[PDB]
C-alpha cells in the first residue's frame, strides 16, 4: 500500500546515530559503551535505509510533493535531514569500513551544501518567505547541515576544512536565532508545529559537539561558553514542555533528539576532560532517558498502527 | 506613610555595589582605593537592606502591584535587578564574611536562573510580548544576570561554572541586541523610557568585567574586542544625550550606572595588565565622574522631596 | 561641464585599493607580486584624488545634495567610501613615505569614528529609518570603516588601538546582520538596489584580513571560522548572480570588489600560513579575475560616454 514518506522522519535515524556516536566516545572510559553504540547505530543504519528506500520512492512516485516541500519558505528545510543523517551513518561506519565511511560523508557534505547554495540563498529574493515563515526548522538546513558536515570531515581527517564548515554554520545560527526568537515572542507558534521547538535545542549542543570533534576534545573557553547557553536554552524548553504538547504527545518530539543527542556526546567530551564531570553525568543520563522515551513511544505508536502516514 | 517601593530604585545599590568592586580591585596599586571601596560598599549594602525590607512590605501590602509587574512582557525585567544586587553585596561582603557572601551570591544565583526561566522562556509562547516591548530593560534578566552570576561564582573558586552564566549571558546578549537596535531604529523609544537607553551601554563592559574576573583578569583579544564594541556604544548614548534627556534629567539616568560602573571595573584590568593604560585611566575617572553626579542628583532630589513614590 | 560625483562612485578606488594591499602581501613569495602591488596602488590612488577634488566641488556648489544624502536613513551610508579608501591610500603610501600615510590613516580613522557617532547612533531616535531603510549599505559605516581603521592602525604599530576598532566592527556586524537577512527574505530588493547585494560578500573577509593584520597574520581558529561563513555568502551570491543583474549589468557591481579584494589579502595569509593553499590559489585568482572583468567594464562604459552622472 504505497504511501509517502513525511520527511521528518528522517529525524528519527538521525536522533539515534547521533547517539550512536555518544556512546562510541565512551568506549575507553566503560567498554560495554561499544555494545551500546553498535547496536544504536546499526539500528539506525537501518532505519535509514529504509526511509532513503522509500524517499527514492517518494521521488519517483510523488515528485509533486517533493516538489512542493522543496519550494515552501518552511518545509523545504526538512529535506536537508536526508544529507545530515547520511552524513551521521558515515560517521558510524567508519568504525566498520572508512571507505564506504567517506563516501557517505562525502555525499552528505555536498549534497547539503548544494541544497543550501540553491534554497537558502534563494530566500533573499523576497516575497516569498514571510514573517511566519521564521520557523525553528530553519536551523537544519542553515546551521546543523554544516556542523554536521564539520565533524564528519574532521573524523576524516580533514580538520582546517572541517573548520570552515564550523564557521559556516556558528555565524548562520548567531544570525538566524535573533530574529527566530523574537517571531517566537510575538507570534504565537500553531500547535501544530510545536513540536519543532525541539530544534531550538539543538544549536549550541550541535556547535560544540562539532567543535569538539576538530579540535580534538580539547574544553576550552569556546565550548564552556557554548554548554552555558545550551543549558539555559534546556531550562526554557523543560519549562515550556507542557505548552509544547497542549495538544498531545506526538511523534514530532523526536525533533528535540538532535539537541539531546548531541548533548550527551559533548558530555563525553567534558567527562574526558575533567570539566563539570558531575553537569556531564548528569546531562549523558537525562538525554539517554529522554530518547529511550521517544523510543518508547515510538514503538507504542507503530503497535497501534499510527506513525507511518 | 506606606508607599510601594518602584522596583527601579534597586538600580541605585546596583550602580555604587558596583562601583565598590571597581575601587576594590585598585587596592594593591593605590591603597587609599580600599577605603574609598569600603564606603561605596557599605553604602550600596546599607542601601540594598532597605530596599529589599522596602519590596519585602511591598510584596505582603501590594502584592497586585508586584504581579502586575511580574506578568508584564516590559516590567517583569526590572524583577531581575533583585537578585543582581544581591549578588554584588555578596561580592562586597566577601571581603569581610566570606560565608554570608556565598549565601548571597546563591540566593542571587538560584533566584535569577528561576526567574529567567519562568518568565523569559515563557515570552515564547507567544501573544503577549509586542514589538513595542522590545525594550533595553530585557538586557537585566537576559544577559546581566548571567554575567553578575558568572563573576560572582568564579569569586568563590567555580570558575567553570560561571563559564557557563558567562556563555549564556553572552549569547543571550548577541541574540537579542539585533533585534533591539532595529526597534530603536524603527520605533522613537517615548520619553518616559528614554533614560532606560543607558542600559544599552550595559552588555559590553558588564561581559568583560564577568570575563576577566571568570579568567583571572588575563586581558586578551576577546577582552580588547568586547571593550572596542563597548566605546562604540558609549560615543553613540553620548551623542543621543540630548535627546535622551529631552524631557529633562531624572532618577531614571542610574539606568547608565551598571555599565559606567562595569567600565570602571574593566579598566583596572586593563590597567594591570598595562593594556590601553591611558584610556582605562580615562575610562575609570570619567565613570566615577558620572556616578559622583547621579549621586549629587540624587541628593538632590531627596532633599526636595522628589524621589520616592 | 560641471556634475555632482555620485558618492557610490569611491567603491572603484576603494577595490582597486584593496587589490593593491593583497598582492603587496605576496612580495617574498612572489617578487613581481610588487610590481603588480604598485601599478594598481598608484591607479587607485590617482583615481582618489580625483573623486576627493570632484566631492569638494560638490561640498561647495552641490551642497544640498551632500546635505540631503547625509540625512537620508538609506543614502548616508556611501559616505562612509570617503574615509574608508583615504585610509586604504594611506596604507598604500606608507611603503613610500610613512608620515603621509599616518597622516591620512588618522584623518580617516577620526572621519569615519566622527562619522558613524553621529549618524549611525542618531538612528535610534526613531521614526526616520523604516524596515525598508534595512539595506547592505549599513555595513559601510557601522562594519567596514571599523574594520579598515584596525588594519590601518596595525600597520602603523598601534595593535591593541586596532583591536578596539576591530571589536567594534565585528561585533556591530553580528548585530546588523540578522535584520538585514531577515528583511531580504521578506522584501524584494527593487533592482536599482541590487548591486549593492555586493556587499553582503564584504564582512566576513572584511573582518579576517582585518584581523590577520593586528594579530601579525597567525591563521587561528577564528580566522578559519570567519572564512568558512565568508565562502558560504560568496557561494550564496553566486547562485543569486543572475537575480542580482535581472535588469542588466551595471557599474554599481564594484559593490562586490570590496570582498573580493579582501578574500585575495586573506588568501595571502592563509597561503603564507600554509592552511588551505589550495583554496587560497582558488581564492586569489577568482577574485582578480573577477575585479578585471569590473575594470573592463568600466573601461568600456568610460568609451561610450556611460559612466559619470
Ligand atoms: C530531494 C530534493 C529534490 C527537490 C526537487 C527539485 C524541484 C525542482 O523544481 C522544479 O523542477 C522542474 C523540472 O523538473 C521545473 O520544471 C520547475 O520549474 C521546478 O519547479
Ligand atoms: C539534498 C540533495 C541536494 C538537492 C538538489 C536539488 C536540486 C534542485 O534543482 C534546482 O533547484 C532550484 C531551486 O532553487 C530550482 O530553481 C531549479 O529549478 C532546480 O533545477
Ligand atoms: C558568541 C560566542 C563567542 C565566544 C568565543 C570567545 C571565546 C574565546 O576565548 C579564547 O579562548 C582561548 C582558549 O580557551 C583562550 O585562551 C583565549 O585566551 C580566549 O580569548
Ligand atoms: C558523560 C558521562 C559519562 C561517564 C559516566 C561515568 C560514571 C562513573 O562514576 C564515577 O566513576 C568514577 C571512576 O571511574 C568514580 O570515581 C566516580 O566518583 C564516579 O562518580
Ligand atoms: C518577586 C517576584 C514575584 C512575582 C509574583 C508572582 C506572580 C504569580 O502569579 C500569580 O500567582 C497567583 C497565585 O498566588 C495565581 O493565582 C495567578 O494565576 C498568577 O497570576
Ligand atoms: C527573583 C526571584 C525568583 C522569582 C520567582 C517567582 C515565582 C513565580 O511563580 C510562578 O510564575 C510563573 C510565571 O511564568 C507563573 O506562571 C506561575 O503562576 C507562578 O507560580
Ligand atoms: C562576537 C565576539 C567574538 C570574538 C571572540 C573571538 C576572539 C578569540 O580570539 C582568540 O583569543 C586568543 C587569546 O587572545 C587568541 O590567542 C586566539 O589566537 C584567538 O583566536
Ligand atoms: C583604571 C585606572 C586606574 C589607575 C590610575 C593610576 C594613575 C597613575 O598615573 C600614573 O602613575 C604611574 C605610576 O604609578 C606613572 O608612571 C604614570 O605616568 C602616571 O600616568
Ligand atoms: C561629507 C559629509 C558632510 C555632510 C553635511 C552635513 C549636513 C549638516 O546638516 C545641516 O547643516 C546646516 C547648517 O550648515 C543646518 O542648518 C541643518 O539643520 C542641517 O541639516
Ligand atoms: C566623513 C567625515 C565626517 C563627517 C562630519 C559631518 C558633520 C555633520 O554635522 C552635524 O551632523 C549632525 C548629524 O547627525 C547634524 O545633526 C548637525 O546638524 C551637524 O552639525
Ligand atoms: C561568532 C564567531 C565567534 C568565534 C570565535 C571563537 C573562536 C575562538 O577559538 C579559540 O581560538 C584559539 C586560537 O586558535 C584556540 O586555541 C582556542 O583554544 C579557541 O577557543
Ligand atoms: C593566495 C595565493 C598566492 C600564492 C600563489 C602561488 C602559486 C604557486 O603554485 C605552487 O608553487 C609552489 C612553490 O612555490 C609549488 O610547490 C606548488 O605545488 C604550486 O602549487
Amino acid at each position: 500500500k504505497p504511501f509517502p514518506l513525511p520527511t521528518g522522519y528522517f529525524g528519527i535515524p538521525l536522533g539515534l546515530a547521533a547517539l550512536s556516536l555518544a556512546w562510541f566516545h565512551l568506549e575507553n572510559l566503560f567498554p560495554a559503551a561499544r555494545m551500546v553504540s553498535d547496536v544504536l547505530g546499526i539500528v539506525a543504519s537501518a532505519v535509514w535505509i529504509l526511509f532513503i528506500l522509500m524517499y527514492a520512492y517518494k521521488l519517483r512516485y510523488y515528485f509533486e510533493e517533493v516538489r512542493a516541500e522543496y519550494h515552501s519558505p518552511v518545509r523545504f528545510s526538512f529535506i536537508a535531514l536526508i544529507p545530515i543523517t547520511t552524513m551521521l551513518v558515515g560517521d558510524i561506519l567508519y568504525r566498520w569500513n572508512p571507505l564506504i565511511a567517506e563516501v557517505l560523508i562525502w555525499i552528505g557534505t555536498i549534497g547539503q551544501l548544494l541544497f543550501s547554495t540553491l534554497r537558502v540563498s534563494e530566500l533573499w529574493q523576497g516575497g516569498v518567505f514571510e514573517q511566519k515563515s521564521t520557523h525553528p526548522s530553519f536551523y537544519l538546513p542553515a546551521v546543523a547541515a554544516n556542523f554536521t558536515s564539520a565533524s564528519s570531515l574532521a573524523l576524516l581527517g580533514y580538520h582546517d576544512l572541517g573548520y570552515l564548515f564550523f564557521g559556516a554554520g556558528m555565524i548562520a545560527w548567531i544570525i538566524f536565532e535573533p530574529v527566530l526568537l523574537q517571531h517566537l515572542r510575538i507570534s504565537s507558534l500553531e500547535p501544530q508545529f510545536r513540536a519543532t521547538m525541539g530544534i531550538v535545542l539543538a544549536p549550541a549542543f550541535v556547535c560544540v559537539s562539532a567543535y569538539l570533534s576538530i579540535n580534538h576534545g580539547e574544553v576550552d573557553t569556546l565550548a564552556k561558553i557554548l554548554w552555558g547557553y545550551g543549558f539555559l536554552q534546556l531550562f526554557f524548553l523543560l519549562r515550556l514542555f507542557p505548552w509544547i504538547v497542549e495538544k498531545g504527545l506526538n511523534i514530532g518530539l523526536w525533533a528535540f533528539s538532535f539537541g539531546l543527542a548531541s548533548m550527551a556526546n559533548s558530555a563525553t567530551a567534558f567527562y574526558h576532560g575533567n570539566v563539570l564531570q558531575g553537569v556531564s553525568i548528569f546531562a549523558f543520563v537525562f538525554s539517554n532517558v529522554m530518547i529511550g522515551l521517544l523510543v518508547l513511544m515510538t514503538i507504542y505508536k507503530l503497535t497501534k498502527g499510527q506513525f507511518f502516514l
